[PDB]
């Protein structure tokens, strides 16, 4: 029993975190094999950020201008290149702690673990989701740039996010490990804002199934709905549309609890129109949307890494 | 900016998890130096658990009855002894991945990270607190016994909890790393139930100071209160008494925000009376009590917004 916001064990990622310094700027790098990956804005001053020309700033740099520190050991930079908004530093030593890994680009609604780092040293681990507006609600202070997001599929670390910036609303933006931003953001000090956000419907449904598995059934009712009628109600409350793909993905949980997906949709409709009436679900007074159907199955079955 | 339920990076603990087998029973062990620590109920059958005589069950066991597996390597048990409710197995190999560590006994209200394991393999990491009734609200399935709770302040891992059992209400009970249970609980399947749980008042106050640091003041008011009048109100809402020790501990957060502890107590009294009226504090519609004053200082910025 129990249902907690759970992150993947971070050990395989901790062994890759390094400190990258370029002049007065210090941030975090990811050391895999003989390459260190970090945000390209490490080569900028506060002044450059206003309107940076990254190739022009990079051409003026030599290998010895980048200081890479792994623990208390200094690594030697023997090459440098740029791919989108990520700087790739070739080093003389391959990381002996390099795990089995892949670079993956995730979709909004997908969750991942974040290993927050400062000066190449991991400080904490938490779970979060890529919001429909492409931002993440992280917890990051100055110096956290270069911190990474990941998932573990069997024994392989899937790196999906690298941290670059904080928006005025306190939410966060970054790139995949190939340097492509999630969302309409740019790595420049200029006016940028998160768009209006929506609730991840398939995730709230998965979390309602996790509550049923744990004994919270007060919100169940005898009613059902059509997929079209549920989507008209979802549009009214700023919830993402539910597709037939989402219904198929919820199939295993629907069979385990004996509650059809459209039967659980009728419960969600009543919760939206009437509220919780002083009651809670899994210790929460809000409808939680940062657990995917896979996360629910994983936590209710004990999958190890 | 941001405020998340954050766990310590688990890497130092993942490198200590092993599988312990005794007959038909399999659970997790913690391998530090040349000793494996695990719950003593690993020597019991389901039948033994009603009224076990551990000394009598243990005297019938030899070193070669315990199978310890670290990764895909088998360890050799060369000694065994019992200390309170923990079994200590001496092995022929010292753990090369043993971190700098301490065994610490915590008080109710204190938080820690849990590395949930099955068959000696880590599955997830989450944050939780020792409830005032000495239980923890974890997320554990059968096979999770022997999973550990820890803090990693600075570079030293302080082990504070080892998982032993689930109570009928779905909550969890366990021991410190010296085998002493937290609470009036026994490693015996007897009529046992958690006492009435209460809210950790000093933690809710710390979390209100975090909300102020992150730029929110909607809940503050022009009032103050005496310590005694606050306690008479709080206990009617099932909140733990706030002691002078707790007031002293909140001193640093009070000086940073400029809000006196008894002024913050007045806001909490009003929030308990009025509810939130459709508003949230740090993304929550309930008052959060699983962040200590020390966790808030560790995560939040030193500059108030
Ligand atoms: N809005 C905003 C803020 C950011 S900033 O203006 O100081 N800043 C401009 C900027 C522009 C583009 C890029 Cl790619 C990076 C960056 C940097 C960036 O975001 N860094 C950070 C990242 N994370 C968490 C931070 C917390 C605190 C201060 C910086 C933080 C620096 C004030 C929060
Ligand atoms: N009530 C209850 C339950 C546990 S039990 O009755 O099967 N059980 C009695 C018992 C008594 C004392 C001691 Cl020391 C250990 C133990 C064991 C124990 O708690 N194991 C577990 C531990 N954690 C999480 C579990 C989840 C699911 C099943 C086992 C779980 C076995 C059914 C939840
Ligand atoms: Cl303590």
């Amino acid at each position: 029993s129990g249902f907690r916001k759970m992150a993947f064990p971070s050990g395989k990622v901790e062994g890759c975190m390094v400190q990258v310094t370029c002049g007065t700027t210090t941030l975090n790098g990811l050391w895999l094999d003989d390459v260190v990956y970090c945000p390209r804005h490490v080569i900028c001053t506060s002044e450059d950020m206003l309107n940076p020309n990254y190739e022009d700033l990079l051409i003026r740099k030599s290998n010895h201008n980048f200081l890479v520190q792994a623990g208390n050991v200094q690594l030697r930079v023997i090459g440098h290149s740029m791919q989108n908004c990520v700087l790739k530093l070739k080093v003389d030593t391959a990381n002996p702690k390099t795990p089995k890994y892949k670079f993956v680009r995730i979709q909004p609604g997908q969750t991942f673990s974040v290993l927050a780092c400062y000066n190449g040293s991991p400080s904490g681990v938490y779970q979060c989701a890529m919001r429909p507006n492409f931002t993440i609600k992280g917890s990051f202070l100055n110096g956290s740039c270069g911190s990474v997001g990941f998932n573990i599929d069997y024994d392989c670390v899937s790196f999906c996010y690298m941290h670059h910036m904080e928006l005025p609303t306190g939410v966060h933006a970054g790139t995949d490990l190939e340097g492509n931003f999630y969302g309409p953001f740019v790595d420049r000090q200029t006016a940028q804002a998160a768009g209006t956000d929506t609730t991840i419907t398939v995730n709230v449904l998965a979390w309602l199934y996790a509550a049923v598995i744990n004994g919270d059934r007060w919100f169940l009712n005898r009613f059902t709905t059509t997929l079209n009628d549920f989507n008209l109600v979802a549009m009214k409350y700023n919830y993402e549309p539910l597709t037939q793909d989402h219904v198929d993905i919820l199939g295993p949980l629907s069979a385990q609890t004996g509650i059809a997906v459209l039967d659980m949709c009728a419960s969600l409709k009543e919760l939206l129109q009437n509220g919780m009436n002083g009651r809670t679900i899994l210790g929460s007074a809000l409808l939680e949307d940062e657990f995917t159907p896979f996360d629910v199955v994983r936590q209710c079955s004990g999958v190890t890494f």
